[PDB]
């Protein structure tokens, strides 16, 4: 993935 996962995935490194 949703556009929240995405962007806090993209935060961590994931
Ligand atoms: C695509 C996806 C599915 C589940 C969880 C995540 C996710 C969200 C935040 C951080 C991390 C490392 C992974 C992504």
């Amino acid at each position: 993935x949703t556009p929240r996962q995405a962007r806090a995935a993209r935060a961590a490194x994931c």
